[PDB]
């Protein structure tokens, strides 16, 4: 690759360039975004200056975080301000590294998208970066679902963004539905840095996001006509031969219909032109006014046929159905032809319209909107196809800082799931007696279940991500790699956090209170013991409890171990 070889040189010279930095003062430092802004605005281009920027950032990383960049981090940086896809294996820190190609970007002035793929995610990276860009003098915006249109247009107008793919697009559809520019919420799609790219760009690609909403606005016809039923009388029967009656209308209780009677239908016509629906001399089973008889008979069945308390209730503020069988309420079924409009509108509650689309956009067009694209992802190469000829990102693998010493062990196969279950079991077992933790993926919750439950009956304590509570399932998954820890994840769950061999000695000092030197000493000094003893039992183990469809899904199970050079082993199971 020549690419690479032109890039080399550049790390060098950004090496090059350390000491120089190493001698300017904090506020020196911080000055150097308004330094590279004027030089922007005197004729320089953005590229003259990815030396200089990349140094600054470094020299900021080592002062804020303690973090020094390394040479594979600059490189995958510089990949990511062409329109290129970083391949950079999981824990090579892609969210560090990406504080690079942004800081450069943003001194344009027009805005960075940082995309990650879930809403923890997002607010993670832009907190966890926020005290470098704030070092540099830029604003670091957060945009959340939820956040009202003033709020996420401040944090689209801050120097760098960060938020979900979801959010970002439906931002962008809730924009072109704006009656002028000025209620609109994003600036203009400069550039988008795509982290977890292949998630994001390959397997969401043709996912298109959608906006549901009503035009037929006909809720003041349904409000309106309301008005008529309470007017109306009810009677036993239908005006028969042999039968007579002094009210309105009739029911079938037994075929469960209504019926109206003559009377009835002079005074809603009365009422229905009356109160300005209608017009004089209008026939209401007439094929020119025939809205309303849809309106009114599902109006007249809605006070007729259904009562409160029994065939519906009336809790927050929606009209609920009950199953026959009296034993239930559901909450997404609603009732056709008006029906539920009409019985909601008779209780008086959210009248509901018919939703439809009223915009729509994929992923794939959405992010083909930003002038400059870039992505970074633990496993690209082998979408390399798609990502160039959909959004012609050309994808790099990166070198990773250490050498990867994992040990991929072969599959083993097994007649039935039972024996599979035993096998991992017993497999778990032995490691967990020799110090080394486990990580067992699985593809589904149910599978989750199926073999958490085998743990229990063995005895075997464990932890369960199921990828519903990011933020919790992420301190969970940070202490996996403590000795003979043991967890059970779907392919979904604790992604994006790093599982440290021995455990997170960062989560141990949060957990006491204004700990002193040697008590943290403490905690320091014994991790490193178990972080010795855990990367000497062959450090993280992953188990495979089946293989996904897509290689490239158990590619990033096993990637969770081995980071930055740690032994490590997998090992994937089969069966019929
Ligand atoms: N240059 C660095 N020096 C020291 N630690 C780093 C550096 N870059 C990243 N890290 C640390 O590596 C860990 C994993 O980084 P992360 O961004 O989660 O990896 P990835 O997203 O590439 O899988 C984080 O705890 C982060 O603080
Ligand atoms: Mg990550």
């Amino acid at each position: 690759d020549r690419t690479l070889r032109r890039m080399r040189k550049v790390v060098n010279i950004i090496n090059a360039m350390e000491p120089e930095m190493e001698k300017l003062s904090d506020e020196e430092l911080k000055g150097k975004t308004a330094e590279f802004r004027a030089r922007l605005a005197a004729g320089a281009v953005l590229e003259n200056l990815i030396p200089e920027a990349f140094a600054v950032v470094r020299e900021a990383s080592k002062r804020v975080f303690g973090m020094r960049h390394f040479d594979v981090q600059l490189l995958g940086g510089m990949v990511l301000n062409e329109r290129c896809i970083a391949e950079m294996r999981t824990g090579e820190g892609k969210t560090l590294t990406a504080t690079l190609p942004a800081y450069l970007n943003a001194l344009t002035g027009k805005g960075v998208h940082v995309v990650t793929v879930n809403d923890y995610l997002a607010q993670r990276d832009a907190e966890n970066n926020r005290p470098l860009f704030e070092f540099l003098g830029l604003t670091v915006g957060i945009n959340l679902p939820g956040m009202p249109a003033p709020a996420k247009r401040e944090a689209y107008a801050a120097d760098i963004t960060y938020g979900t793919n979801n959010e970002y697009g439906f931002d962008y559809l809730r924009d072109n539905m704006a009656f002028s520019p000025a209620a609109r919420v994003q600036r203009k799609l400069h550039y988008a840095l795509v982290d977890e790219v292949d998630s994001i760009l390959i397997d969401e690609a043709r996912t298109p996001l959608i906006i549901s909403g009503p035009a037929e606005d006909s809720s003041e016809m349904y409000k309106r006509v309301n008005k008529i039923i309470p007017h109306l009388i009810r009677q036993e029967k239908e005006d028969s031969e042999t039968f007579q009656g002094e009210g309105h209308f009739s029911v079938d209780e037994k075929s469960r219909q209504v019926n109206l009677t003559e009377r009835g239908l002079v005074l809603i016509e009365e009422l229905l032109v009356k109160e300005g629906i209608m017009d004089e001399g209008e026939s209401l089973y007439s094929p020119a006014n025939i809205m309303l008889m849809h309106h009114v008979t599902a109006a007249l069945r809605a006070h007729a046929l259904f009562t409160r308390d029994v065939d519906y209730i009336v809790k927050d503020g929606e009209v609920i159905i009950v199953d026959e069988h009296t034993g239930r309420t559901m909450q997404g079924r609603r009732w056709s032809d008006g029906l539920h409009q009409a019985v909601e509108a008779k209780e008086g509650v959210q009248i509901q319209n018919e939703n439809q689309t009223l915009a729509s956009i994929t992923f794939q067009n959405y992010f083909r909107l930003y002038e400059k694209l870039a992505g970074m992802t633990g496993t690209a190469d082998t979408e390399a196809f798609e990502f160039s000829s959909i959004y012609k990102l050309d994808t790099v693998v990166v070198p990773t800082n250490r050498p990867m010493i994992r040990k991929d062990l072969p599959d083993l196969v097994y007649m039935t799931e039972a024996e599979k279950i035993q096998a991992i079991i017993e497999d778990i077992k032995e490691r967990t007696a020799k110090g080394q933790p486990v990580l067992v993926g699985t593809i589904s919750i149910e599978k989750s279940e199926l073999v958490s439950n085998e743990l229990t009956k063995a005895g075997i304590k464990h932890n369960v991500l199921n990828a519903k509570f990011h933020a919790n399932e992420a301190a969970i998954v940070a202490q996996a790699g403590y000795p003979a820890a043991v967890t059970i994840a779907t392919n979904m769950a604790g992604r994006g956090t790093d599982i440290v061999l021995g455990g997170s000695w960062q989560a141990e000092v949060a957990a006491l209170e204004n700990p002193t030197a040697e008590q943290i000493e403490k905690i320091k000094a014994d991790w490193q013991v178990r972080h010795d003893a855990v990367l000497e039992a062959g450090g993280l183990h992953i188990i495979g409890t089946e293989r996904h469809e897509s290689r490239r899904i158990d590619n990033q199970l096993r990637g969770r171990s081995g980071r930055q050079g740690d032994a490590g082993s997998s090992r994937f199971y089969l069966s019929m």
